[PDB]
């Protein structure tokens, strides 16, 4: 798969396209906004409250949900995923017609078949690589937020079109675009997120800070050693790979990466994962989120307050309270 | 322990004190730059060469590291760990006086006592916990990167004040202070970066786009998943926590965290860290590295040369570049 930049983008599929972005959060925030200053027709559609006349004051068109879609070509869902079955079956599904485009910024419904729109409706992607404040602020200052676009199902054959012009349309196309399947993102998405950014990363940090106060050493200094000096290593990592950051670390420091890393993530790690992806693939994940939100989400209230009271949060809270 | 600030340094013990930072690198040059930003007497020891130049063009009087030695108060080692003990046997020890005080940010030598120095001389540590740039680029805009302090042996009387003022002089005390000892220091630095910062993260990063592309996805959607929505996440962590960054995110990622990273970073996890931390502790380690180092660092050099050749890192950098 090749990147993909505005020179790639052939068809200005959205000119002429009434736009309705569904949700004025943070994502829908900046879709709504940086389309609108790139010059395409954007409504808002969401339920009364704050967002409504926060957009009301924005001012964008703003309408109900599924009075918004039914006054949209092209309707683009920014709400959560835990919500969006419900406000898809009674506001959405009702009010398409036949060649409209629906587009997700995550393919998690779509692609586990919670939700299903007719086949005489697009159903495309983009999918921003980073939180809605950056994609709006990037956007702003000239540039964006780099993005996947996919199609799940391409009824009018302008399906693909729509999809590159809502990227180009949001600022990603000035950075870079990558093409993907809705089957690719969700599961590469979610094993990713749990596997290493946020699961593995807050285990691997949490197991570290365990190792060094249960044999003695003071929290404030392994708060600093687990924790606070990783962002200065990401960033390195981000701008550069392993290579800009293991020439930045001490050579004692460097030489330790190599030994003891493979100490710590065996052969063994690396099967964790794999069930851990295996469960993605197969469902299971996705089912369980979906159930445990159902029943009032139980387990993740106590996962929750079993976090909240975790000494390195307590540590570190004080820790960053006493440097401003 | 508690973090202490400009207030806390009671003795400006740099005062009327001649300088010799050792080294001119990247904590050398900041050091030196910023204590002689704060007004202190530095001057600059190193071999002919790159460094030597600079310091004579930046306006250090700069001799060699025998010369530098004998002409200065107070001399901070800031060479690569590994060529310190040769280094101080040959140069420096021999150009010391009693009442002279010896720093260093990295206590790996004098921990494990590679170095022994005088009983009539003062050993101190500042470790900041940053890059030098770092440290000298938060300096120069007026705060700084917090740092750790401890003294091995006190033979003045002045040895804390003169950490404390070093500290100070380099714009530590600025942003928070933390006393610590030359054992906690070294084995917990060395812990953090072999088991979570540098090393377990690396793996973890490398274990987890192995996964993907050996199951068939494509490597240059892992490396977005894996690693480079990874500055995001870590940003979230440095700021507010855990709690901030499981916030930010969707339920979903949220849950996953919740429900993942225990699978992948197991209780045998846990104990593999513990036995990274016994090689520690034993001098187990400290041993291999300066062994490697000895034998001519075979063991550094295939292990950079595996690592250029990583397929995250050659897909890494094509991406990189793919985005300006």
């Amino acid at each position: 798969v090749q990147m993909e930049y505005e020179k790639d983008v052939k068809v200005a599929a959205l000119d002429g396209k009434k736009i309705a972005v569904i949700g004025y959060g943070s994502q829908g925030h900046a879709h709504a906004q940086n389309l609108r200053d790139s010059g395409r027709d954007v409504i808002i559609g969401v339920r009364p409250g704050k967002s409504f006349d926060k957009a009301k004051e924005d001012g964008f068109d703003t309408y109900t949900v599924a009075e918004a879609t039914k006054l949209a070509d092209v309707i683009m869902i920014l709400a959560p995923d835990e919500i969006q079955q419900e406000l898809y079956e009674a506001e959405i599904a009702p009010n398409l017609e036949a060649g409209n485009a629906v587009g997700f910024a995550h393919g998690f419904n779509i692609h586990f078949e919670f939700i299903k729109v007719p086949a005489d409706v697009d159903v495309f992607m983009c999918a921003p690589k980073g939180p809605g404040h950056l994609v709006r602020r990037t956007y702003e200052e000239g540039f964006g937020v780099p993005a996947l676009y996919a199609v799940y199902q391409d009824a009018t054959g302008n399906a693909k079109n729509i999809a590159m012009d809502w990227c180009k349309g949001v600022g990603a196309a000035r950075v870079g675009l990558l093409e993907t399947t809705y089957k690719e993102e969700t599961e590469e998405d979610l094993f990713g997120s749990q596997a290493v950014l946020c699961g593995g990363l807050t285990a691997l940090i949490e197991a570290g800070f365990e190792v060094l106060t249960e044999a003695g050493y003071a929290p404030e200094l392994a708060y600093f050693e687990v924790l606070h000096e990783m962002k200065l290593i990401v960033d390195l990592i981000y701008e550069g790979g392993f290579k800009k950051m293991r020439q930045s670390i001490s050579n004692t420091a460097e030489y330790g990466d190599y030994v003891s890393g493979p100490r710590v993530i065996t052969e063994q790690v690396k099967e964790n994962m794999k069930a851990v992806l295996a469960d993605i693939q197969n469902g299971k994940f996705a089912n369980d989120f979906v159930n445990d939100y159902k029943a009032g989400r139980p387990k993740l209230t106590a996962y929750r307050e079993q976090a909240a009271n975790l000494e390195i949060e307590k540590v570190g809270a004080e820790l960053r309270k006493a440097m401003p």
